[PDB]
């Protein structure tokens, strides 16, 4: 039964104490052996499991299964209540993994959307997830629309929000460090929260 698959699952996984690529395998393997309508209610009787190991599971399941508008709901509104940091970064995969199933340049307003989410954690498993944003199709042949994204989000109220955006930037000055250095020359560097997402995004910068 399904309920005895979730209990096994917890009995396997509560033992893992680092990483996600097991958690992610087994989602991946589930997700490609069973048909859409039975991957959908393991995801939600997993993702209510009190190991933490096991809900990481069920948000991969959630991001392969995304293209179902009321999955990617729950992601960006309920999932992203989640108290565990690990789960957190799972979500971020899973945002990355919705929008690389529909495209990223399809996804936009999506991702704009959950950008500008009233959950900072909705803000920040967009901000993380899509990293490095222009390794991704889309913004690898438009840098300056991943910048300007993550740029809005510089005086985020939420320190975990602005590292993701200070670190995101970062990423992308590593190979577009002119188009990098050509956003920040614009910052008016005043308040604490733009000057720490300031020294994250500069580092590699000759500004
Ligand atoms: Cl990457
Ligand atoms: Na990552």
């Amino acid at each position: 039964s399904m309920k005895q698959y979730v209990a096994r699952l917890e009995k396997d996984f509560s033992l893992i104490e680092h990483g996600f690529k097991e958690e992610e395998q087994r989602a991946l393997t589930d997700y490609k052996s069973n048909d859409g309508e039975y991957i959908k209610k393991l995801a939600f009787l997993a993702y209510q499991s009190d190991v933490y190991q096991v809900r990481m599971y069920a948000v991969f399941l959630f991001g392969y299964l995304s293209k179902d508008k009321e999955i990617l709901i729950f992601m960006r509104d309920e999932v992203s209540k989640d108290n565990n940091w690990r789960v957190q970064e799972v979500l971020a995969k899973a945002f990355d993994e919705f929008c690389k199933k529909i495209g990223y340049k399809k996804a936009l307003p999506i991702i704009d959307e959950w950008l500008k989410s009233s959950n900072l954690h909705t803000r920040r498993a967009a901000t993380e997830g899509l990293r490095i944003w222009t390794n991704r199709p889309y913004f690898k042949e438009n840098p300056n629309e991943a910048i300007r994204r993550i740029a809005d989000l510089k005086e985020d109220v939420s320190e975990y929000v602005r590292k993701s955006v200070g670190n995101a930037l970062r990423d992308i000055s590593k190979k577009f460090p002119d188009l990098v250095k050509i956003e920040l020359k614009n910052w008016k560097l005043e308040s604490k929260e733009i000057n720490q997402v300031y020294k994250l995004a500069s580092k590699f910068i000759d500004a």
